[PDB]
């Protein structure tokens, strides 16, 4: 059983420079986390990233054709993307959005989400565990 | 720690109707899963339900004296009142908003939360499960 | 078969202070009238009054329960509250929403209602005789 | 001893289409169901429909010009028509606006009425029963 | 079977602008260019233009009551009318709305309408060949 | 040297109700006393009422063709039709926007005019005297 | 008796650039304008230009002082100044707003006076004739 | 001569957290301070304190039935309480608003009240004071 | 200790006009008044007026050089002035913000103020004795 | 000769997903549909589709490059992407909006396009059919 | 070649407080920094500042009558002045906007002006040094 | 000091289309202007375009790790795009934004900038040489 974990822009750059506001676990540290929750419950974990919205579609596209389960920080593009919302509208099997942070105390733009309104649920704001609470949930389907 | 389960109006009548929204779960039920759950994670939780605001922010009163974290599920509160904010205000413990159903894909009044912005995080749609997913993150801050 | 009718806060003081806008009978006489145009129609009409917003919550909840009728002036309540509006939401058999005044004649926050649109219908600014003409819509389901 | 009931664009075609919403019954069928009623009141009814707003003004105005109440359904109009309005602030005797449906819960411009700041009250969604309830407050006035 | 054109007020007029926005064409030239481009596709265009919405009404009437498609350019009713779109929603055969201008390249009042959600379709700023597309599409039903 | 003074719905009752925002002058009296101005100015009035939007469009699609000059005082399409907007639209002579009453000081409705904007200049609040200040305007031009 | 013509700031410099839009006239020659006319009309005009709404404010208290009329042109004040309102709303004798040019056809932001609702009336896009217009309203009362 | 200090929820913790923006004071002392001037204004003052709307309620009814006046300080329900607003109307002595933090350099939210256009009038952001300058003014009527 | 009682445009006006709303004080009588109350206090009060901002500005800047306190009532530039506001920020002593009326019961846009998210407090339609409460805050800092 | 044919995210996918919309078509089959469409109107269609926004953005500037057409079906981007917009109004031939489904009937956000204020013609709505519409406009404009 | 350098109000009181973004440099200092790299630019500089918005229009009028450049920081006035806009418009030479802080890092009312529309262009943010770079680009015409 | 200098989308196409909206130069030539311009200043430039977001991305990421400054031009992206204002926010070198056009002069939507509330400063519509002076300001520090 697979879940795919797809992060969006800039999430390459976790605990690199800034904040803080995201923790400093690095992108690698939290791969490794993600896959050592997923073997504890069970399931295998894909987890993946790109800056390109193009990519995260194809990635969202393969989810789809193989009925299989995602947990998404779309990052920036939550609050822009038609295109990304209408890929993930074809998945069959869960939604989770995930955010790092708590999006609802910040600038009122990270307010809008086109993924909530279709996802299965949203976590927001409980740090990198966030991730791994979604998968929890997905291990119960 | 001990932690406190607040369930706000309404939530007493669960899983009696619109199973597929709310769950068919009922809140004895409920108080038994958290309590076992709560267990499992080696804290105490305190889980109350009441349809009254004096109640609910007296409750929340005695959390931040005790400073003891709250996960709270505010129901129809979520979306109107200021005295329940400004109550969980005070808590220096975390607070952990919860939501059964996804609010984001309901009525528009439903995305508004006055508690968003000052929760530690939240949780939606991922049914009574999201409950023990805010356990679980309480078990480590 | 029993029609519940339900006053929310300071229709008690009802009487006293201008008439014109709520007219000059009391309570006490308002539930008189209205069991005697229920018994006159087949039904019987019990009839309560309450400031609490907990209390409304519980009458709706004993008539959900009961699968009984309500015909309900929420006072102030009708505006801005969420919670009450669910427990409304619970009720299978009709409800009727109703004011005295014409509250689109009157500040502009009285013109939105949380009630509106999970009610069967609505009555509007046709005095106390409002409730009696709902009775009679009961009368003939 | 005379009460108006005008009817607006589209009335003529009481389904014709529709169930929950709109009637079951004919125009025909309403005219004379009103007129049963207003008989049984001691009231002579004068029921008249019209897809012109033109027409509709000048029904108002004899009504305006004789001192007679008024029970409208303008259709479409309710939500557009400014004429429509001046012309009833004419009215000296009473102004009953009537829906069929209830307005308040379907698409978000039926919720707009430059009638209902008017009016001496406000019927909505009760069906067909509507225009009975407004013959017998009338009765009462 | 047979197409119903309908066109609104000041359509008459086509042909005292010139240039850009509706071009050279008049009414007349328009009925006969869509009259043969129809026989030619094998269908009969009913080709009608009114100042009046109750006339408007009255021919949609119909067409719902023949079970006909209509191809309509409201004009100024486009943005104003609810009374038009109820008796547009009754047809059961296709409609097509129609703008010879660009709509949304001019006024922001003009960018909204009325008939769009419930129509088939909606062809805009194709001039004079917008209404021939459009039997061309009804060719395939 | 004729000039076209054109009176939309329920002007035709002037005089009546409210004579101090419209005055105590009925239409037929308005008439006398524009017609008597333009004979002293050396022009000639024609002065027309309609409680019909078609019939309005027609008389402006009269003096579109004529190239004769508009004083317009459309009452309550001022603040609804873009029907009657586009139809003025069409004048090449100048086009005079009247209101007896102070709009501005009115209803918030009462604010907006699809007229205004195409119009050579607007006049409001000055009484029936609003008219003849029109007239002399176009005199001196 | 005295009327008083204030204009606001720019205005000083009619005459040069445009029109239409403002004058071809310069102020000195509408100052001789409006002098001539009033004359001839049994009133004395007083005129005055200042860009100091301190100076403007002061002239508006002498004419409440005199309980004199006021004709205003109050150039970018008339969209922003509360304190301009203030005044004037001291006026116990007339006061009508002139715009040279139509505030309706250009800019959003012009379309908005603090002014209309306190004046009797408006007078606007009569180019410098809108200023004889406002005498002439006077000269009647 | 008996004044009435009515505290909304939340404010019998003050004190206790966050010192900076509410008193430093307790509500005790704050009892204490307010019966101290009371007296030395020559007055009666009534302090009571409630997390209940219903029990506030029922404190402005007694008021009103004293014709004694209020001094009130809602908190939270400052924002959202229609019910207690219409309780408010009711009275007849003064009706004094007071906060202790400055509302309009707060959350936007802070910024609106529904208890501000019925009051005689509102002290902000002057502190425990406020109370205190608010029973000067009642010693004055 | 000094403190800077500034009164703005067209406040040299108070007690002759809507003496209801402002009252029956004359600016004189209204200097004398704070004046007195200030030796009561123990402070000087120099209090000024001007229509003009500059000289309004002028005033301020000097009470921030002088770090002297000031209770402003800035009449209508209260809604409309970024400098004021910016000007007042300089403040390092405690700035209060009066208005005679009750700026929330009145025109929808005298509820908007650049001062009071500023202010170190408000008070609002406690008529002149609100000057005199500005002071006596200031009598403790 | 060369018209262009655009598909922005997600129409590779075409015919598989939700039929009723969209269609039961694949991508494949509709390029075959539309070169034949195209050939037989004498004109050499080049169909080409691609989820990537830098990649449309490409095809867009050789078009521009070469004075072809573009009939343009962008998907999510055609309510997000300014840039796109930029690219297309950069063209000097024809730009046609296409949308398989009727975007008026569906979420609100669906209802704004970046691309229709600057597109000479928008046919929605119409299915599959839609581009050969728009590649017979182009064969005759 | 001449070049205006216009600071409106409280910028006399540059270089007092803070730091950012204002920052350091009195008035004194930067007009002899203009002057300056003005004569090192090969220009001459003419720096004015004033708290009066008439005192301010008087100086734009003149760099109007002698076609001069404007570099233009209007403090306050740059939000709020449509005075202050109209007399900038008969600029014939070019009109470059500068505010030493950057305006869309702050209060959202900052971010409007009056003024950017009808700029040449606008720099912001860049500190004092945002004179210096505009006399730049006025230097290369 | 290396500073780069990144270009969004369609910048490749400047200097051919629409001069001078935005084109009289090349991208080539302007690559050829800001080099010799920095060279001059004793800086080194990086001049690079893409009309890909995460290829601009990628650009942004390497100047966050080199920690050197950048001058922005995002194109369309400065509208719409969250990722991007995401990645500038790492930067610890100023970030300057820049377009050539005024911004502020055009479609309302180009009005607003994800960019300006984080960037250092901003220039508009000082064309091409915009750039320079961002490079010059750099130059300072
Ligand atoms: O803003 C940065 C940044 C981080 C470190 C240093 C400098 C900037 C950044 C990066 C990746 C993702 C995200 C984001 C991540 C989120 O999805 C989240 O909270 O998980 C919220 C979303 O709105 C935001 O774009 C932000
Ligand atoms: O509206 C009902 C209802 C219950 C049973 C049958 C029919 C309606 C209801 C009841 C309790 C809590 C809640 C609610 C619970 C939520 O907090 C939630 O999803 O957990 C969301 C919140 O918006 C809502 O008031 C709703
Ligand atoms: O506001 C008063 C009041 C009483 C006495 C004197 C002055 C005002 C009051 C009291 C009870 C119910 C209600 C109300 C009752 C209504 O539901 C109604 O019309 O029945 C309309 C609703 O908007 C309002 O809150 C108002
Ligand atoms: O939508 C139709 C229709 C039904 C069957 C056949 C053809 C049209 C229709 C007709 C008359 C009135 C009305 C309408 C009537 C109402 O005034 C009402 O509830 O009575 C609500 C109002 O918003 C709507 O326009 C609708
Ligand atoms: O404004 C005129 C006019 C006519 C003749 C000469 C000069 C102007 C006019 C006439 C008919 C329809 C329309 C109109 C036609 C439209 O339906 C259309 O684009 O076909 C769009 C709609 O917004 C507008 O009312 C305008
Ligand atoms: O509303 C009435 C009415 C008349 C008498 C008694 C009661 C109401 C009415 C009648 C004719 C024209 C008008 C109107 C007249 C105006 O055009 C006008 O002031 O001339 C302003 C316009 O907004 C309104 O439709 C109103
Ligand atoms: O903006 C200019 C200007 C003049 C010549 C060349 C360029 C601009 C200007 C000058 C005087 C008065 C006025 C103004 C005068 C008006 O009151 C009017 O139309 O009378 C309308 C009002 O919105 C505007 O501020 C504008
Ligand atoms: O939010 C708190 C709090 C207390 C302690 C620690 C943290 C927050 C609180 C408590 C009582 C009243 C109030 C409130 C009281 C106010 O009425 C006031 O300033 O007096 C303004 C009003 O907006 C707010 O709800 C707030
Ligand atoms: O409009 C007059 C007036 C004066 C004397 C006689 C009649 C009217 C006026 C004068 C000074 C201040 C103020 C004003 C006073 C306020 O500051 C206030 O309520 O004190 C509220 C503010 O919005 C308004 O501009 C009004
Ligand atoms: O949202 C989906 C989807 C379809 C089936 C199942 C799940 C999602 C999707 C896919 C491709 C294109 C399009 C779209 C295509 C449209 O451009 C169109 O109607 O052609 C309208 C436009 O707003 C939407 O983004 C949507
Ligand atoms: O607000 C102050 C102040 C000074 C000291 C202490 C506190 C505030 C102030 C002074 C001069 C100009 C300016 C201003 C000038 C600006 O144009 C600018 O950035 O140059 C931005 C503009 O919005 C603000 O009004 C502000
Ligand atoms: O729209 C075109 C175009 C290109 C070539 C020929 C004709 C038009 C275009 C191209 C590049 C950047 C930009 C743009 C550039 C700006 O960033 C700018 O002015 O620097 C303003 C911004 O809102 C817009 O996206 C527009």
């Amino acid at each position: 059983l697979i879940v795919n974990v797809i992060n969006g822009p800039n999430l390459g750059r976790l605990g690199r420079r800034e904040p803080a506001v995201y923790g400093g676990t690095t992108h690698d540290e939290l791969v490794a986390l993600i896959e050592r929750e997923a073997a504890e419950l069970g399931l295998k974990a894909v987890v993946r990233q790109s800056d390109s919205e193009a990519q995260l579609l194809d990635w969202i596209h393969q989810a789809a054709d193989a009925a299989e389960p995602v947990i998404l920080n779309a990052g920036g593009l939550t609050h822009t993307s038609v295109a990304l919302r209408d890929a993930c509208a074809e998945l069959s099997a869960p939604l989770i959005e995930v955010h790092i942070s708590n999006v609802h105390a910040r600038e009122e733009f990270r307010r809008h989400s086109y993924l909530s309104p279709i996802a299965t649920g949203v976590i927001v704001g409980l740090g990198i565990q966030g991730y791994l609470l979604a998968l929890r949930y997905l291990a119960e389907h």
